[PDB]
C-alpha cells in the first residue's frame, strides 16, 4: 500500500529468448497494484537507463535467465550514482544461474538487491513484493525544480518532477497559469490520436517518426504524453504503449507514460498542465496519446490543436455512426489494420456519411481526410500519404517547417504492395491435403480395376483352357482394358523386365555411350548369396500393381525406398570447427584438413555475430567476444581464414551456420573467392588483371561457385522470439539474392536449410515438427512461385534437416515424407523429377539426450540410428555442444557406431530392412492421415500467416510440454535411469588484447574508409528508397562497409522488430 | 419496474468505456457482450468491469480467433 | 478378456499384431498354411498367442561349501 504511485520496471538481457517466467511475474506485480513499464526481451542496457531515467520510475524489476547480467548490474549501478538513480530501487532474479558465490559476490559488491533461488521459496514472491512496494515509501517532492531554469531549458527530469507535482498539487498554482502564459506564447503543435488502445496506434506513431526524422534530418523536439485508465478495483495499471515505440532514438524526442489518475475519468486532470509545460519546455511538437475512450467524449479536441481519430473496419453496423459525435469532431481519420474484408466498403460508407454530415456534395468523399491503413505492414502507401495530409494540415494550421525531402508519392488509400502472399493463394495447404486424398482414391481405383481385369484375363484363359467357346469373355475383358488407365498400365507393363532385370546377380546400365554394370549378389561367411534388393514374390496382379502404385522402386516415383535407387558407394567425416580468431581456426584446420582429398568444412560463429552485433566499446559483449565462435569485423578476416585454401576445387566444401546477414557473408565470400583468383592471375602476370579478365573471372566463379549455408529466418522466431527484421522484408530479400542467382546461373551452391532441429529440441511431438516443415517449406515454394518463377529451376537445391527422436513414429516418418514430398512436387506443380527428388539431413534425438545417464542414453542413440540405417539416411548428424567442448571420445563413439552399421552389420548388408511388414504400412497410412488432420487444422486457422501472427505453435510446444512434463511427473512415462530401474549406488575465452587488436583492425577499416563513408551512406540509402534487389548495391557495399554498419544501417531504415504483440 | 408487479425487468446499457461498472451495483446480475476483434490481449487490463461481469458474452462467433479467443480469455479470468 | 489396443504418446491406437489386408485369398491361404497367427500350428511365430505378461531375475548361485552357499542364496533370495 503505497502513499504515493509507484513505478516499476520490468526487463530481460539482450540476447534473451525465454520470457514467459518474467511474464507470469510481471502479471503478479501488475496484480499486487503496481504500475510497471515493461520493456521485453533483449533491451540496450544503455535505452533502459535512459527510458527509466526520463520515466523516473521508482523501481527497477530485473530477470537474468541467460548470465552475464554482472556486467549490465555493475555498469547500472554506476551510471545510476552517476546520473543520481541512487534513490532508485533495482531488483533482479534469475532463478539457478546466480550461484550462491556469484549470490555472496553480488551482496557483497553492494548490489540493491538480489533473490537467490532459496530466498525466492522461502520468503515468497508475494512478500517481497510487500515489502519492496513498503520500501518505495519514499518523498520525491524535494526533487521539485524550484526555479524555471531547467523547464525552460527542457530537463526532462525537472519536467517528470513538475508532472509528480502536478499529481500531488504541491505546485505553485500561480506559477502554473504563468506556465500556461508562457504555453500562449509559444504554442507548439499538439496532436490528440484518438481511438482504442493497442489498436496499432503505436506503430503508426512509430512510423510516422521515422518518416519526419527521415524528412526533415532528425530535426523535431518531439515530446510524447500518453494517458491511459487506471484499473478501478487494483488502482494500478500496466503502460503498455510505450513499449511498441522503437522510433523514439533521438536524445531530444521525449516520450512520457501516465494514467488517468482519475476514478470517473478516463483523462488526466493535469493534461492540459502537461501540455503547457510540454509547450513551455521549447519541444518543436507534442504529440498525445488517448486513453480508451467511449462514444461521446471529445473532451480532448478541444485541448488540442489538431485532432486525429484512429478506427478500425469492425464496428457493427453504419448505425453505430449515428452514436459517435467524437467523429464529429476528429479533424483526421483513419481506418487501421486495413488487412481485413470489407475495408473498402466501409470505407466508402463512412465517405459517404461525412459528405452527409458535412452536406458537402460538391466535394468528393474519396478526397476526404479519411484514410483506410495497414499499421502492421513496413513501408506503407497510406502512411506516406497520410504523413504528407498532415503535412499539408500543418501548412494550413501555419507550422513553419523545412521543405519535403521525400518524393511526393500519390494517393489516399495504403494499396498493400509488396505482399509477398498472394490473397486468394492462402488455403493452399488443403488443397495439397485433398490432392493426397484425391491420389489414394485414384490409386485404389486403378489398383481394384487392374486386378479385376487380370482376374477377367486368367478366368477366360481357364474357361478357354477347358475348351469351352465364351465370347462374352473376351468382350468383358476388353472392357477393363479400355478402362484401365494409360500410365498405370505402362507401369502394368513394365512389371515383367524389372522383375527380371533385377532377378539376376548382376544389373547392367548402358549409360550415355558408357555402361554402368554393378553385380546384385552379397555373400556371407556362410557362402549363402545375397540380393540387395528383394522384391515381393505375389502371382495374382492386383496386389502387385498396388504396391507399385503405393510403393515403387527405389529410384521410381514416388522413390519411397530412398531417391537414390542404389546405396551411395563409400568417410564424409564432417570436419565441424570454428572458435577464436583467424590464427586459430586456421591452425584447426591445419589439423584437421591436413592432406585431406576433399574438403568438407562446417563453420560456426558467435551469437555477437549470428545476431550481426558489432563489436562494441560496452563490456555487455565485451565479454561474449570470440566466446563459443569467430567475431569477424572486416573481409579481410574471412580471407585470411580462407588462405591455402582452394575453394574453387570442387572436393572442397564448406558449410557456414548463420541465417539473418548470412547475404552479406555471401557477398564477401564472393569477394574472397574473386580475390584469389585475381590476385594469383596479377602475380602470374605481373599486372592487373583487365576488365576481360574480370569478366573471365566472373564466369569461371559462376561455374565454380559451392558452398553450404545453414539459414534459417523463420525458426529463430519460432522457439527465440529475437528476430529483428520483418520475415516478410527478410524472405523479399532471399527472392532477390535467389533472382540474382538464377540471373546469374548459379548451380553448385547451397544457401538454404530448412530444419527442425531447434523444434525437435522444443519437445515438439514429432509429426508436428513435420507438418509445420511442410507448410514452411511449401509457402517458400509460393513465395518464390508468387515472384514468378518455375518451380523446377530452384526445387533440387533446396535443403532439408531432421532429427530423430525415440516414438515409433519415427521409424518410417523419413520415408512418409518422401512419399508425400514426390507427389506434392508432381501433382501440383508437375516440375522436373531432379526437382521432384528430396535432399535431406538427419539428427539423432536431442530432447531424450540428456546427461543424466548418458550411458544408457548412447545405446537408445544405437535405437535411434536403427531406422535411419533402414531408412537409409544420406546424412546422419550427431549433435556437438559447441558449454562443455564436444570432445574426441564422442565422435569416436559415434564413428565406431557408424563403422559398425555400415560392415559389422549383416543385416544392413540388404537395401529393403522394411518393405512387406503390415505394421509398418498401416502406420504408415494412419500417420498420413493424423499428418493430413494437422494440415487442415492449421489451414482452417488462417494459415500460415495467421498461426504465426497469434501463435498458434507457441500454444503447440505449451500443450506439448505440458502433457509430457504431467506424464513424466505422473510416473506413468517410464524412463531408465529415472523413473525405472534406478542405481543402487547413485568453456573458450579470447584474450581481451586479441578482441581490441580485431577492433583496432575493424576501426582502422572505418578509418580507411570514413572519408568515403559518405558515399556508402549515400548509396545504401538509394538502395533503401527504391526497394529493388539490395544485393546488388550489396556487392559493393560490402567492401566499404562493415556488418556492423550494415546491420545499424538496417535498424534505422525502420526494419527492426516491435514488440507489438 | 419491480412495483408495478413486473416478473422480469431488462435493462441495456449505452456507451460504456474501460472502467466503468457503475449498473453492476444497480442490477441483481451482471452480463457483458463482446465481439472476436479485441486487438492486443492486454486490453483485459483496461476492462475493470471484465473483473466484476457475472456474465460474458462474445457476440458474432463468426470471425476467425474466436476460438482462440474463448481459450486466452478463459484462461485470463481463470486467473482473475 | 484381453485389450487389442495399444496408446501412443500422440495418443495414436496401435495393435499388438496386425494381419496382412490382402484382396486376394489364393496368397491367403499360401500365407496361412505357411505362417499362421502365433498360438496356432506351426507355430512360427511362437507357441504363446499372447506375450508372456511380466521379473524373470534368474538366481544363479554356487560356490564353497553348504554354508556360504546358503548364506549367499539369504543374500539374493531374501
Amino acid at each position: 500500500g503505497p502513499a504515493n504511485k509507484v513505478r516499476f520496471v520490468t526487463a530481460a538481457s539482450l540476447f534473451d529468448g525465454h520470457d514467459a517466467s518474467i511474464n507470469i511475474m510481471r502479471r503478479i506485480l501488475q496484480s499486487q497494484g503496481c504500475e510497471v513499464i515493461h520493456l521485453g526481451h533483449n533491451r540496450s542496457v544503455q535505452e533502459v537507463v535512459t527510458a527509466a531515467l526520463q520515466e523516473d520510475v521508482q523501481g527497477i524489476a530485473i530477470s537474468s535467465y541467460q548470465g552475464g547480467h554482472v556486467e549490465y548490474f555493475k555498469y547500472m549501478i554506476d551510471l545510476l550514482r552517476e546520473h543520481g538513480g541512487e534513490h532508485i530501487q533495482v531488483f533482479g532474479g534469475g532463478g539457478g544461474v546466480i550461484v550462491p558465490d556469484e549470490i555472496r559476490e553480488l551482496q557483497a559488491y553492494g548490489v540493491a538487491r538480489i533473490y537467490s533461488p532459496e530466498d525466492g521459496q522461502r520468503m515468497g514472491l508475494a512478500g517481497m513484493i510487500t515489502d519492496m512496494a513498503q520500501r518505495c515509501d519514499i518523498d520525491l517532492t524535494r526533487y521539485a525544480p524550484t526555479t524555471l531554469d531547467t523547464v525552460v531549458a527542457g530537463d526532462r527530469r525537472a519536467l517528470a518532477q513538475l508532472i509528480t507535482a502536478l499529481e500531488n498539487g504541491k505546485a505553485d498554482p500561480e506559477l502554473v497559469s504563468a506556465l500556461h502564459a508562457q504555453a500562449k506564447a509559444a504554442a507548439v503543435p499538439v496532436l490528440g490520436i484518438t481511438g482504442t488502445g493497442g489498436a496499432g496506434k503505436s506503430s503508426l506513431t512509430d512510423e510516422l517518426i521515422r518518416r519526419f526524422r527521415l524528412d526533415q534530418d532528425d530535426a523535431l523536439s518531439i515530446a510524447v504524453i500518453s494517458i491511459d485508465p487506471s484499473r478501478r478495483k487494483s488502482g494500478g495499471a500496466l503502460l503498455g504503449d510505450r513499449i511498441r515505440m522503437n522510433a523514439i532514438n533521438h536524445p531530444n524526442i521525449f516520450m512520457r507514460s501516465l494514467a488517468t489518475r482519475e476514478a470517473g475519468s478516463e483523462i488526466s486532470q493535469a493534461l492540459p498542465d502537461v501540455i503547457a509545460a510540454c509547450k513551455a519546455a521549447r519541444f518543436d511538437l507534442v504529440i498525445v496519446e488517448t486513453s480508451g475512450i467511449g462514444q461521446g467524449d471529445a473532451a480532448i479536441v478541444p485541448h488540442v490543436d489538431l485532432s486525429l481519430y484512429v478506427m478500425t473496419p469492425e464496428f457493427g453496423a453504419a448505425s453505430q455512426l449515428e452514436k459517435i459525435d467524437m467523429l464529429d469532431f476528429a479533424d483526421f481519420v483513419a481506418i487501421n489494420k486495413f488487412d481485413r474484408k470489407g475495408a473498402q466498403d466501409a470505407w466508402r460508407d463512412v465517405a459517404k456519411q461525412v459528405q452527409r454530415n458535412r452536406e458537402q456534395w460538391h466535394s468528393r468523399a474519396e478526397d476526404m481526410p479519411v484514410y483506410g491503413t495497414q499499421a502492421s505492414r513496413f513501408n506503407d502507401d497510406g502512411v506516406t500519404m497520410l504523413y504528407q495530409g498532415l503535412v499539408g494540415a500543418l501548412g494550413a494550421r501555419g507550422m513553419s517547417l523545412k521543405p519535403g525531402t521525400l518524393p511526393n508519392l500519390e494517393g489516399r488509400i495504403s494499396t498493400g504492395q509488396n505482399v509477398i502472399v498472394p490473397p486468394a493463394r492462402s488455403r493452399y495447404l488443403a488443397e495439397l491435403a485433398d490432392t493426397v486424398r484425391a491420389y489414394h482414391r485414384r490409386v485404389v481405383a486403378q489398383s481394384k480395376l487392374a486386378r479385376e481385369r487380370q482376374q477377367l484375363r486368367a478366368a477366360h484363359d481357364m474357361l478357354q483352357g477347358a475348351g469351352h467357346e465364351s465370347a462374352a469373355l473376351e468382350t468383358l475383358a476388353s472392357e477393363r482394358d479400355v478402362s484401365l488407365g494409360a500410365v498405370e498400365r505402362k507401369l502394368l507393363a513394365m512389371w515383367p523386365q524389372m522383375q527380371q532385370a533385377y532377378s539376376g546377380d548382376e544389373y547392367v546400365v548402358k549409360i550415355r555411350d558408357k555402361e554402368i554394370r554393378t553385380g546384385l549378389i552379397s555373400t556371407t561367411l556362410s557362402g549363402t548369396k545375397i540380393r540387395k534388393v528383394v522384391l515381393p514374390r505375389f502371382e495374382d496382379e492386383g496386389e502387385i500393381l498396388k504396391w507399385l502404385m503405393r510403393e515403387n522402386v527405389p529410384g521410381s516415383f514416388p522413390y519411397t525406398a530412398g531417391v537414390f535407387a542404389f546405396k551411395r558407394e563409400g568417410d564424409p567425416t564432417r570436419m565441424f570447427a570454428g572458435e577464436g580468431d583467424a590464427f586459430r581456426t586456421n591452425r584447426r584446420f591445419k589439423l584437421v584438413s591436413e592432406g585431406m582429398e576433399a574438403k568438407r568444412l562446417s563453420t560456426a560463429f558467435d551469437s555477437v555475430t549470428l545476431y550481426g552485433e558489432d563489436p562494441h566499446e560496452r563490456p555487455d559483449i565485451y565479454g561474449k567476444v570470440g566466446n563459443s565462435g569467430v567475431s569477424i569485423a572486416t573481409l579481410e578476416d574471412m580471407k585470411v581464414l580462407y588462405d591455402g585454401f582452394d575453394l574453387t576445387n570442387p572436393s572442397t566444401s564448406v558449410s557456414m551456420t548463420i541465417n539473418g546477414p548470412a547475404p552479406t557473408i555471401l557477398a564477401m565470400f564472393m569477394n574472397t573467392a574473386i580475390d584469389q583468383q585475381i590476385d594469383r592471375f596479377r602475380a602470374d602476370n605481373g599486372r592487373d588483371p583487365t576488365a576481360d579478365e574480370e569478366a573471365k573471372i566472373r564466369a569461371w566463379v559462376l561455374q565454380n561457385v559451392r558452398g553450404t549455408v545453414q539459414a534459417d529466418i523463420l525458426k529463430e522466431d519460432q522457439g527465440q522470439n529475437t528476430c529483428i527484421f520483418s520475415t516478410e522484408f527478410s524472405l523479399k530479400v532471399m527472392g532477390d539474392i535467389q533472382e540474382y542467382f538464377v540471373h546469374h546461373q548459379v548451380r553448385n551452391f547451397y544457401s538454404v536449410s530448412i530444419s527442425g532441429y531447434h523444434i525437435a529440441e522444443a519437445g515438439a511431438n514429432p509429426i508436428s515438427q513435420l507438418a509445420f516443415t511442410l507448410a514452411n517449406g511449401f509457402t517458400y515454394v509460393e513465395a518464390y512461385l508468387a515472384r514468378g518463377m518455375h518451380i523446377d529451376d530452384f526445387a533440387p537445391n533446396l535443403s532439408f534437416f531432421f532429427s530423430n527422436g525415440m516414438d515409433p513414429e519415427y521409424s518410417v516418418l523419413g520415408r512418409v515424407a518422401r512419399r508425400i514430398w514426390a507427389v506434392t512436387m508432381r501433382d501440383k506443380y508437375g516440375a522436373n523429377d531432379r526437382s521432384q527428388k528430396l535432399k535431406y539431413h538427419i539428427q539423432t534425438s536431442g530432447r531424450s539426450l540428456h546427461a543424466q545417464e548418458i550411458d544408457f542414453n548412447d545405446i537408445r542413440t544405437t535405437l535411434q540410428a536403427l531406422i535411419a540405417i533402414y531408412d537409409n539416411c544420406n546424412s546422419l548428424h550427431t549433435n556437438a555442444y559447441d558449454i562443455t567442448t564436444p570432445t574426441a571420445e564422442s565422435v569416436r563413439r559415434a564413428l565406431a557406431i557408424q563403422l559398425i552399421i555400415n560392415r559389422e552389420w549383416g543385416v544392413a548388408k540388404c537395401e529393403n530392412p522394411n518393405q512387406g511388414s503390415f505394421l509398418i504400412e498401416e502406420l504408415t497410412d494412419l500417420v498420413e492421415e493424423a499428418v493430413l488432420q494437422e494440415f487442415e487444422r492449421i489451414a482452417e486457422r488462417g494459415g500460415v500467416l495467421g498461426a504465426m501472427e497469434t501463435g498458434y505453435q507457441r500454444g503447440k510446444i505449451q500443450e506439448e510440454s505440458l502433457y509430457y512434463e504431467q506424464l513424466k511427473h505422473d510416473g506413468t512415462l517410464p524412463i531408465i535411469g529415472v523413473n525405472t530401474f534406478r542405481n543402487p549406488n547413485g568453456l573458450a575465452r579470447s584474450s581481451e588484447d586479441e578482441k581490441q587488436s580485431q577492433l583496432h583492425r575493424l576501426t582502422e577499416f572505418h578509418g580507411a574508409h570514413q572519408a568515403d563513408a559518405e558515399a556508402m551512406l549515400a548509396r545504401l540509402r538509394q538502395a533503401v528508397i527504391d526497394n529493388r534487389n539490395v544485393f546488388a548495391v550489396l556487392m559493393d557495399a560490402v567492401r566499404v562497409c562493415s556488418l556492423g554498419q550494415i546491420t545499424h544501417a538496417l535498424f534505422e531504415v525502420g526494419g527492426q522488430y516491435r514488440r507489438n504483440m
